[PDB]
């Protein structure tokens, strides 16, 4: 089955790219990590920084989750990451989304042994 851990990876790593890919790279991404599979997944981001630093934040800052747990870890440094966000006239099976661009801090809920991130919570 796939692992809370690998499901991370593919919703949310993209570490070839150090940045989105212009104006596409949201339409191609969403499908190929198969977010656009059984609807249009609303809101995504992908992270271009190698699996090693986005792991370390699983042991930087902890602070709340947005759903309560304390389980959250804001990374010391900014990243390089990608907002995806479906478009006001996407429609299913056709889904359309924007691609924005930024420098920030991720969080991320992290569990298990090894302790690994297994959910984007925010970035800010
Ligand atoms: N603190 C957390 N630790 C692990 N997984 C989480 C955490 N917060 C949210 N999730 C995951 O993200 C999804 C969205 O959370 P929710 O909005 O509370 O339904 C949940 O179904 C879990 O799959």
């Amino acid at each position: 089955k796939e692992t809370a851990a690998a499901k991370f990876e593919r919703q949310h790593m993209d570490s070839s790219t150090s940045a989105a890919s212009s104006s596409n790279y949201c339409n191609q991404m969403m499908k190929s990590r198969n977010l656009t599979k059984d609807r249009c997944k609303p809101v995504n981001t992908f992270v271009h920084e190698s699996l090693a630093d986005v792991q370390a934040v699983c042991s930087q800052k902890n602070v709340a989750c947005k759903n309560g747990q304390t389980n959250c870890y804001q990374s010391y440094s900014t990243m390089s990451i990608t907002d995806c966000r479906e478009t006001g006239s996407s429609k299913y099976p056709n889904c359309a989304y924007k691609t924005t661009q930024a420098n920030k801090h991720i969080i991320v809920a992290c569990e298990g042994n090894p302790y690994v991130p297994v959910h984007f919570d925010a970035s800010v």
